[PDB]
């Protein structure tokens, strides 16, 4: 039996990865490709939708829409739970991780308070998992699952510390079907990894939402892919392993029919997706 719905959003704050980010490492390469950043690339790219990882708007977006809120996205391609960028050469501009963008959410504030009926919005850990496994990081998944966690944790603490009480927190997305995961035959480890992620941090996120006596919302992705992909044809997905625009080892031309894909390129999900995720996380919500 379901519980009473949360209160209504009208201005969300949005922290996070390339699966929320809606414009910013599109702007901030740019600035760091104008002022000639060692190693500095375009990013996302141009087979990309308006700056987005994806052929459209991102589930954050989606989301609020659908609550009626205005969004202040925050979230960059690449971002890591802790201060920096799965793109090493951005930190000499930017700390672009969650906790540098929580960092310049408090900083930029203007004397005024942090708004207590904002949504903050907060979804990342994937790069974690690609940063260790592409440059052969020495943590143990469980102990990268832990600081992920730690990082995650932190943030919401910092973010309440100054003020905020609502949040909505995505869990781990399912990084085992990831083709690029698939591809690099880290299937294993992905289901590990994200699997310690998803066990340890709803139970230390309802801790602090106790202590602190937030409004938080625990969004289980994993649960959610897991129902769409053994029910694809009712959600009108015919392609769930191909990506409709392959990028590796080069660009190729895209699906005709992308709406009916779940994955966009090798890391990164559809527009049609992204649509489903943000419907389904406005659920807990009233209009």
């Amino acid at each position: 039996h379901t519980s009473p719905l949360l209160a209504p959003v009208r201005q969300i704050h949005a922290f996070g990865d390339s699966y929320s980010d809606n414009g910013e490492s599109q702007r901030l390469t740019r600035e760091m490709l104008a002022k000639g950043i060692a190693g500095a690339q375009a990013l996302p790219g141009e087979v990309y939708w308006q700056g987005r990882w994806s052929n459209g708007p991102t589930a954050v977006e989606v989301l609020a829409r659908q609550l009626g809120a205005q969004l202040a996205d925050h979230a960059v391609g690449g971002a890591k739970s802790g201060a920096d960028n799965y793109y090493g050469w951005m930190s000499a501009y930017r700390h672009t991780g969650l906790a540098g963008q929580v960092d310049a959410y408090l900083a930029t504030l203007d004397g005024k308070p942090v708004d207590g009926q904002a949504l903050h919005f907060i979804f990342v850990s994937a790069n974690d998992f690609f940063e260790h496994e592409d440059f052969a990081g020495e943590q143990p998944l469980e102990q990268l699952a832990g600081s992920s966690v730690a990082n995650i944790r932190a943030a919401v603490q910092r973010l309440g510390e100054a003020g905020a009480r609502r949040f909505l927190v995505v869990s781990s997305t399912d990084l085992s079907v990831v083709p690029a995961v698939v591809a690099g035959n880290r299937v294993e480890r992905a289901q590990r990894y994200l699997q310690a992620v998803n066990a340890s941090l709803p139970i230390q996120l309802a801790a602090l939402r106790k202590t602190r006596g937030l409004e938080l919302s625990w969004f289980d992705h994993l649960t959610f892919s897991r129902h769409l992909r053994r029910n694809p044809a009712r959600y009108g997905l015919v392609e769930l392993d191909a990506p409709c625009q392959p990028t590796q080892p080069s660009v190729r031309p895209a699906c005709a029919n992308p709406d009916q894909y779940y994955f966009w390129n090798e890391w990164h999900p559809t527009r049609r997706v992204h649509q489903l995720a943000g419907e389904a996380m406005a659920a807990r919500y009233a209009r």
